[PDB]
Protein backbone atom coordinates (compact mmCIF):
# COMPACT_ATOMS: atom_id res chain seq x y z
CA UNK A 1 0.00 0.00 0.00
CA UNK A 2 1.36 3.52 -1.05
CA UNK A 3 3.02 5.76 1.94
CA UNK A 4 1.37 9.11 -0.01
CA UNK A 5 -1.21 11.39 1.59
CA UNK A 6 -4.57 10.32 1.45
CA UNK A 7 -5.64 13.40 -0.62
CA UNK A 8 -2.31 13.07 -2.77
CA UNK A 9 -3.54 9.75 -3.25
CA UNK A 10 -6.98 10.98 -4.72
CA UNK A 11 -5.41 13.12 -6.78
CA UNK A 12 -3.29 10.40 -9.25
CA UNK A 13 -6.71 7.97 -9.30
CA UNK A 14 -8.74 11.34 -10.41
CA UNK A 15 -6.11 12.21 -13.32
CA UNK A 16 -5.11 8.31 -14.40
CA UNK A 17 -8.96 7.57 -14.25
CA UNK A 18 -9.59 5.82 -18.36
CA UNK A 19 -13.39 5.98 -18.00
CA UNK A 20 -13.04 9.75 -16.90
CA UNK A 21 -10.80 10.26 -20.62
CA UNK A 22 -13.71 8.19 -22.37
CA UNK A 23 -16.30 10.34 -21.11
CA UNK A 24 -14.84 13.51 -22.12
CA UNK A 25 -14.16 12.11 -25.95
CA UNK A 26 -17.75 11.32 -26.28
CA UNK A 27 -18.26 15.32 -24.61
CA UNK A 28 -17.05 16.01 -28.16
CA UNK A 29 -18.91 13.80 -29.98
CA UNK A 30 -16.13 11.55 -31.21
CA UNK A 31 -16.82 7.80 -32.28
CA UNK A 32 -15.14 5.61 -29.31
CA UNK A 33 -16.05 2.34 -31.91
CA UNK A 34 -14.19 3.78 -34.61
CA UNK A 35 -11.68 5.51 -32.71
CA UNK A 36 -11.53 4.45 -28.84
CA UNK A 37 -8.22 5.73 -26.64
CA UNK A 38 -5.58 3.22 -27.99
CA UNK A 39 -5.86 4.27 -31.48
CA UNK A 40 -5.49 8.08 -30.01
CA UNK A 41 -1.97 9.66 -31.42
CA UNK A 42 0.00 12.67 -31.82
CA UNK A 43 0.11 12.45 -35.47
CA UNK A 44 -3.46 11.88 -36.12
CA UNK A 45 -4.38 14.82 -33.45
CA UNK A 46 -2.08 16.93 -35.62
CA UNK A 47 -3.09 15.87 -39.02
CA UNK A 48 -6.69 17.06 -38.05
CA UNK A 49 -5.16 20.43 -36.76
CA UNK A 50 -3.69 20.82 -40.39
CA UNK A 51 -6.92 20.12 -41.63
CA UNK A 52 -8.84 22.37 -39.28
CA UNK A 53 -6.47 25.43 -40.46
CA UNK A 54 -7.96 24.64 -44.23
CA UNK A 55 -11.14 25.01 -43.06
CA UNK A 56 -9.82 28.32 -41.36
CA UNK A 57 -8.23 29.06 -44.53
CA UNK A 58 -12.18 28.61 -46.63
CA UNK A 59 -14.06 30.57 -43.67
CA UNK A 60 -11.77 33.56 -44.62
CA UNK A 61 -11.34 33.49 -48.05
CA UNK A 62 -15.35 33.08 -48.05
CA UNK A 63 -15.29 29.86 -50.19
CA UNK A 64 -18.51 27.73 -51.68
CA UNK A 65 -20.37 25.34 -48.94
CA UNK A 66 -19.74 23.02 -51.69
CA UNK A 67 -15.86 23.19 -51.24
CA UNK A 68 -15.96 23.30 -47.41
CA UNK A 69 -17.67 20.27 -47.93
CA UNK A 70 -14.68 18.07 -48.94
CA UNK A 71 -12.57 20.26 -46.00
CA UNK A 72 -15.37 19.28 -42.92
CA UNK A 73 -15.41 15.51 -44.37
CA UNK A 74 -11.53 15.27 -44.11
CA UNK A 75 -11.45 16.13 -40.80
CA UNK A 76 -14.18 13.52 -39.77
CA UNK A 77 -11.90 11.13 -41.63
CA UNK A 78 -9.44 11.82 -39.11
CA UNK A 79 -10.93 12.34 -36.22
CA UNK A 80 -14.12 9.69 -36.35
CA UNK A 81 -17.52 11.14 -35.08
CA UNK A 82 -20.18 9.66 -33.23
CA UNK A 83 -23.02 9.88 -36.22
CA UNK A 84 -24.10 6.50 -37.81
CA UNK A 85 -25.33 6.47 -41.08
CA UNK A 86 -26.22 10.36 -40.75
CA UNK A 87 -24.40 12.75 -42.35
CA UNK A 88 -22.03 14.89 -40.17
CA UNK A 89 -22.73 18.66 -39.24
CA UNK A 90 -20.74 20.59 -41.47
CA UNK A 91 -17.83 22.51 -40.42
CA UNK A 92 -18.32 26.28 -42.21
CA UNK A 93 -17.75 28.43 -40.03
CA UNK A 94 -14.82 30.15 -36.94
CA UNK A 95 -16.98 28.78 -34.11
CA UNK A 96 -16.94 24.99 -35.51
CA UNK A 97 -13.43 25.93 -35.83
CA UNK A 98 -12.92 27.00 -32.63
CA UNK A 99 -14.84 24.37 -31.02
CA UNK A 100 -12.59 21.76 -32.79
CA UNK A 101 -9.24 23.17 -32.36
CA UNK A 102 -10.29 23.41 -28.48
CA UNK A 103 -11.51 19.48 -28.80
CA UNK A 104 -7.86 18.26 -30.30
CA UNK A 105 -6.31 20.87 -27.19
CA UNK A 106 -7.73 17.85 -25.04
CA UNK A 107 -7.23 14.83 -27.32
CA UNK A 108 -3.37 15.63 -27.43
CA UNK A 109 -3.35 15.82 -23.11
CA UNK A 110 -5.79 12.80 -23.11
CA UNK A 111 -3.39 11.21 -25.62
CA UNK A 112 -0.29 12.12 -23.34
CA UNK A 113 -2.04 10.48 -20.07
CA UNK A 114 -2.92 7.39 -21.58
CA UNK A 115 0.58 6.82 -23.45
CA UNK A 116 1.67 7.13 -19.80
CA UNK A 117 -0.50 5.24 -18.03
CA UNK A 118 0.51 2.63 -20.83
CA UNK A 119 3.85 3.01 -21.32
CA UNK A 120 6.78 2.41 -18.58
CA UNK A 121 6.87 -0.61 -16.10
CA UNK A 122 3.81 -2.68 -14.42
CA UNK A 123 4.90 -3.83 -10.97
CA UNK A 124 2.25 -5.93 -9.03
CA UNK A 125 4.41 -5.72 -5.78
CA UNK A 126 4.06 -1.49 -5.96
CA UNK A 127 1.00 0.38 -5.35
CA UNK A 128 -0.51 1.39 -9.15
CA UNK A 129 -1.12 5.21 -7.07
CA UNK A 130 2.87 4.99 -6.61
CA UNK A 131 3.58 4.02 -9.88
CA UNK A 132 1.24 6.98 -11.62
CA UNK A 133 2.86 9.51 -9.11
CA UNK A 134 6.30 8.50 -10.34
CA UNK A 135 5.46 9.04 -13.89
CA UNK A 136 4.44 12.53 -13.33
CA UNK A 137 7.96 13.85 -12.67
CA UNK A 138 6.37 16.15 -9.78
CA UNK A 139 6.76 16.87 -6.38
CA UNK A 140 3.11 17.10 -5.16
CA UNK A 141 2.97 18.02 -1.35
CA UNK A 142 -0.33 18.94 0.58
CA UNK A 143 -0.23 22.29 2.22
CA UNK A 144 -1.07 22.70 5.48
CA UNK A 145 -4.96 24.32 5.95
CA UNK A 146 -3.59 26.63 9.09
CA UNK A 147 -0.55 27.65 6.98
CA UNK A 148 -0.49 31.19 5.88
CA UNK A 149 0.06 30.62 2.28
CA UNK A 150 -3.34 28.40 2.41
CA UNK A 151 -5.14 31.54 3.94
CA UNK A 152 -3.39 33.22 0.94
CA UNK A 153 -4.96 30.42 -1.57
CA UNK A 154 -8.33 30.62 0.19
CA UNK A 155 -8.71 35.08 0.17
CA UNK A 156 -7.91 34.77 -3.45
CA UNK A 157 -10.60 32.09 -4.24
CA UNK A 158 -13.01 33.99 -1.91
CA UNK A 159 -12.92 37.01 -3.26
CA UNK A 160 -11.77 36.38 -7.15
CA UNK A 161 -15.52 34.80 -7.79
CA UNK A 162 -17.42 37.33 -9.99
CA UNK A 163 -21.19 37.71 -9.94
CA UNK A 164 -21.75 36.49 -13.37
CA UNK A 165 -20.76 33.12 -12.53
CA UNK A 166 -22.81 32.79 -9.49
CA UNK A 167 -24.77 29.20 -11.09
CA UNK A 168 -22.23 27.78 -8.71
CA UNK A 169 -20.21 28.45 -5.56
CA UNK A 170 -16.91 26.91 -4.85
CA UNK A 171 -15.13 25.28 -1.63
CA UNK A 172 -11.31 24.31 -1.32
CA UNK A 173 -11.16 20.73 -0.41
CA UNK A 174 -7.18 20.24 -1.31
CA UNK A 175 -3.98 22.68 -1.64
CA UNK A 176 -1.29 21.07 -3.34
CA UNK A 177 2.28 23.07 -3.57
CA UNK A 178 3.68 21.31 -6.83
CA UNK A 179 7.40 20.79 -8.23
CA UNK A 180 7.52 20.28 -11.59
CA UNK A 181 10.68 18.65 -12.51
CA UNK A 182 13.22 20.66 -14.33
CA UNK A 183 10.70 23.55 -14.39
CA UNK A 184 12.48 25.97 -11.87
CA UNK A 185 16.02 25.52 -14.04
CA UNK A 186 13.71 26.36 -17.43
CA UNK A 187 12.17 29.65 -15.48
CA UNK A 188 15.36 30.55 -14.51
CA UNK A 189 15.88 33.60 -17.44
CA UNK A 190 12.68 35.24 -16.18
CA UNK A 191 12.91 34.56 -12.54
CA UNK A 192 14.12 38.07 -11.68
CA UNK A 193 11.92 39.94 -14.62
CA UNK A 194 9.12 43.01 -13.64
CA UNK A 195 5.65 41.86 -13.70
CA UNK A 196 5.43 38.34 -12.13
CA UNK A 197 1.76 37.49 -10.75
CA UNK A 198 0.19 34.47 -9.37
CA UNK A 199 -2.48 34.20 -12.04
CA UNK A 200 -5.44 30.81 -12.42
CA UNK A 201 -5.63 28.25 -14.79
CA UNK A 202 -8.21 25.81 -15.15
CA UNK A 203 -8.38 22.73 -17.01
CA UNK A 204 -10.40 19.63 -17.37
CA UNK A 205 -9.91 16.69 -15.08
CA UNK A 206 -8.44 14.51 -17.74
CA UNK A 207 -5.60 17.10 -19.09
CA UNK A 208 -3.77 16.92 -15.85
CA UNK A 209 -1.57 14.33 -15.88
CA UNK A 210 -0.61 15.90 -19.31
CA UNK A 211 -0.28 18.91 -17.33
CA UNK A 212 2.00 17.81 -14.67
CA UNK A 213 4.10 15.82 -16.73
CA UNK A 214 5.07 17.69 -19.27
CA UNK A 215 4.15 21.12 -18.48
CA UNK A 216 1.55 23.66 -20.01
CA UNK A 217 2.73 23.81 -23.80
CA UNK A 218 1.21 25.81 -26.89
CA UNK A 219 -0.78 24.47 -29.24
CA UNK A 220 1.25 23.01 -32.35
CA UNK A 221 2.16 24.99 -35.26
CA UNK A 222 -0.30 22.91 -37.10
CA UNK A 223 -2.96 24.42 -35.02
CA UNK A 224 -5.12 26.94 -36.47
CA UNK A 225 -4.19 30.45 -34.73
CA UNK A 226 -7.89 31.87 -35.82
CA UNK A 227 -9.38 29.25 -33.58
CA UNK A 228 -7.76 31.30 -30.22
CA UNK A 229 -8.72 34.74 -29.33
CA UNK A 230 -5.07 35.77 -28.97
CA UNK A 231 -3.46 33.57 -30.89
CA UNK A 232 -1.65 30.24 -29.73
CA UNK A 233 -0.50 30.97 -26.15
CA UNK A 234 -0.84 30.18 -22.49
CA UNK A 235 -3.74 31.71 -20.75
CA UNK A 236 -4.44 32.90 -17.21
CA UNK A 237 -6.99 34.84 -15.74
CA UNK A 238 -6.97 37.34 -12.20
CA UNK A 239 -10.62 35.77 -11.23
CA UNK A 240 -11.27 32.32 -9.99
CA UNK A 241 -14.80 31.53 -11.78
CA UNK A 242 -13.15 32.64 -15.02
CA UNK A 243 -10.45 29.67 -15.02
CA UNK A 244 -13.04 27.48 -12.73
CA UNK A 245 -15.35 27.54 -15.78
CA UNK A 246 -12.63 25.72 -17.79
CA UNK A 247 -12.86 22.79 -14.83
CA UNK A 248 -15.91 21.71 -17.15
CA UNK A 249 -17.67 20.43 -14.29
CA UNK A 250 -21.39 19.67 -14.20
CA UNK A 251 -24.05 18.26 -11.25
CA UNK A 252 -22.89 14.70 -11.92
CA UNK A 253 -19.10 15.61 -11.45
CA UNK A 254 -19.00 18.71 -9.66
CA UNK A 255 -14.96 18.06 -8.44
CA UNK A 256 -12.27 19.92 -10.13
CA UNK A 257 -8.67 20.80 -10.58
CA UNK A 258 -7.63 24.41 -10.63
CA UNK A 259 -3.62 25.71 -11.30
CA UNK A 260 -1.96 28.85 -9.56
CA UNK A 261 1.19 29.60 -11.77
CA UNK A 262 3.54 32.29 -11.22
CA UNK A 263 3.77 33.67 -14.67
CA UNK A 264 6.26 36.22 -16.24
CA UNK A 265 4.49 38.79 -17.80
CA UNK A 266 7.13 41.38 -18.37
CA UNK A 267 5.90 44.44 -20.93
CA UNK A 268 2.24 43.49 -21.20
CA UNK A 269 0.96 44.35 -24.70
CA UNK A 270 -2.78 45.52 -23.68
CA UNK A 271 -5.50 44.10 -26.34
CA UNK A 272 -9.46 44.87 -26.03
CA UNK A 273 -10.74 42.72 -29.06
CA UNK A 274 -8.98 39.05 -30.76
CA UNK A 275 -5.98 39.56 -32.09
CA UNK A 276 -4.61 36.10 -33.58
CA UNK A 277 -1.00 36.87 -33.15
CA UNK A 278 1.79 34.40 -34.37
CA UNK A 279 4.45 36.81 -32.42
CA UNK A 280 4.28 39.50 -29.80
CA UNK A 281 5.59 42.79 -30.83
CA UNK A 282 9.59 43.93 -29.87
CA UNK A 283 9.93 44.78 -26.38
CA UNK A 284 6.50 42.97 -24.81
CA UNK A 285 6.89 39.52 -23.26
CA UNK A 286 3.14 38.57 -22.71
CA UNK A 287 -0.85 39.83 -24.15
CA UNK A 288 -3.59 41.47 -21.51
CA UNK A 289 -6.61 41.08 -22.33
CA UNK A 290 -8.38 44.25 -20.81
CA UNK A 291 -11.77 43.08 -19.10
CA UNK A 292 -14.51 45.46 -17.83
CA UNK A 293 -13.79 43.79 -14.11
CA UNK A 294 -10.27 43.74 -12.44
CA UNK A 295 -9.21 42.72 -8.55
CA UNK A 296 -8.44 45.99 -6.53
CA UNK A 297 -4.81 46.97 -7.30
CA UNK A 298 -4.51 48.60 -3.52
CA UNK A 299 -5.80 44.88 -2.30
CA UNK A 300 -2.83 43.26 -4.15
CA UNK A 301 -0.10 41.25 -1.48
CA UNK A 302 3.44 39.55 -2.21
CA UNK A 303 3.40 35.73 -2.03
CA UNK A 304 7.17 35.15 -2.14
CA UNK A 305 8.01 37.99 -3.86
CA UNK A 306 5.05 37.35 -6.65
CA UNK A 307 2.23 39.75 -6.98
CA UNK A 308 -1.44 37.81 -5.60
CA UNK A 309 -3.85 40.37 -7.13
CA UNK A 310 -6.91 39.00 -4.47
CA UNK A 311 -8.46 41.81 -4.42
CA UNK A 312 -12.30 42.06 -5.10
CA UNK A 313 -13.69 42.99 -8.46
CA UNK A 314 -13.89 46.38 -8.92
CA UNK A 315 -14.68 48.81 -12.71
CA UNK A 316 -11.32 48.47 -14.76
CA UNK A 317 -12.64 52.04 -16.43
CA UNK A 318 -12.19 50.16 -19.76
CA UNK A 319 -14.78 51.33 -22.13
CA UNK A 320 -15.51 49.15 -25.69
CA UNK A 321 -13.87 45.74 -24.80
CA UNK A 322 -15.01 42.53 -25.48
CA UNK A 323 -13.96 40.95 -22.09
CA UNK A 324 -15.66 41.21 -18.58
CA UNK A 325 -12.57 40.31 -17.39
CA UNK A 326 -8.65 40.33 -17.83
CA UNK A 327 -6.94 37.40 -19.40
CA UNK A 328 -2.80 36.91 -18.86
CA UNK A 329 -1.16 35.38 -22.22
CA UNK A 330 2.80 33.92 -22.94
CA UNK A 331 3.93 32.72 -26.32
CA UNK A 332 6.70 31.09 -24.00
CA UNK A 333 6.53 27.85 -22.07
CA UNK A 334 9.55 29.14 -19.88
CA UNK A 335 7.33 31.86 -18.82
CA UNK A 336 5.49 30.13 -16.27
CA UNK A 337 6.35 27.98 -12.90
CA UNK A 338 3.39 26.16 -11.66
CA UNK A 339 3.36 26.91 -7.79
CA UNK A 340 -0.22 25.02 -7.14
CA UNK A 341 -2.71 23.09 -7.61
CA UNK A 342 -6.37 23.22 -6.02
CA UNK A 343 -8.99 20.28 -5.59
CA UNK A 344 -12.60 22.07 -6.03
CA UNK A 345 -16.26 21.32 -5.38
CA UNK A 346 -18.43 23.24 -7.32
CA UNK A 347 -21.90 23.74 -5.40
CA UNK A 348 -24.22 24.33 -8.22
CA UNK A 349 -27.06 26.79 -6.89
CA UNK A 350 -29.17 26.20 -10.42
O1 LIG B 1 -3.94 28.21 -22.21
C1 LIG B 1 -4.42 27.70 -23.22
C2 LIG B 1 -5.71 28.26 -23.76
C3 LIG B 1 -6.81 28.30 -22.90
C4 LIG B 1 -8.05 28.81 -23.31
C5 LIG B 1 -9.22 28.84 -22.36
C6 LIG B 1 -8.83 29.06 -20.90
N1 LIG B 1 -8.67 28.00 -20.18
N2 LIG B 1 -8.32 28.18 -18.85
C7 LIG B 1 -8.11 29.34 -18.19
O2 LIG B 1 -7.80 29.34 -17.01
C8 LIG B 1 -8.29 30.55 -19.01
C9 LIG B 1 -8.11 31.82 -18.45
C10 LIG B 1 -8.29 32.95 -19.24
C11 LIG B 1 -8.64 32.82 -20.58
C12 LIG B 1 -8.83 31.57 -21.14
C13 LIG B 1 -8.65 30.42 -20.36
C14 LIG B 1 -8.17 29.29 -24.61
C15 LIG B 1 -7.09 29.26 -25.48
C16 LIG B 1 -5.89 28.75 -25.05
F1 LIG B 1 -4.85 28.74 -25.91
N3 LIG B 1 -3.83 26.65 -23.84
C17 LIG B 1 -4.29 25.95 -25.05
C18 LIG B 1 -4.36 24.45 -24.81
N4 LIG B 1 -3.06 23.96 -24.34
C19 LIG B 1 -2.28 23.03 -24.95
O3 LIG B 1 -1.20 22.69 -24.47
C20 LIG B 1 -2.76 22.41 -26.23
C21 LIG B 1 -2.66 20.95 -26.33
C22 LIG B 1 -1.78 21.71 -27.03
C23 LIG B 1 -2.67 24.62 -23.09
C24 LIG B 1 -2.57 26.12 -23.31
Amino acid sequence: KSKLPKPVQDLIKMIFDVESMKKAMVEYEIDLQKMPLGKLSKRQIQAAYSILSEVQQAVSQGSSDSQILDLSNRFYTLIPHDFGMKKPPLLNNADSVQAKAEMLDNLLDIEVAYSLLRGGSDDSSKDPIDVNYEKLKTDIKVVDRDSEEAEIIRKYVKNTHATTHNAYDLEVIDIFKIEREGECQRYKPFKQLHNRRLLWHGSRTTNFAGILSQGLRIAPPEAPVTGYMFGKGIYFADMVSKSANYCHTSQGDPIGLILLGEVALGNMYELKHASHISKLPKGKHSVKGLGKTTPDPSANISLDGVDVPLGTGISSGVNDTSLLYNEYIVYDIAQVNLKYLLKLKFNFKT
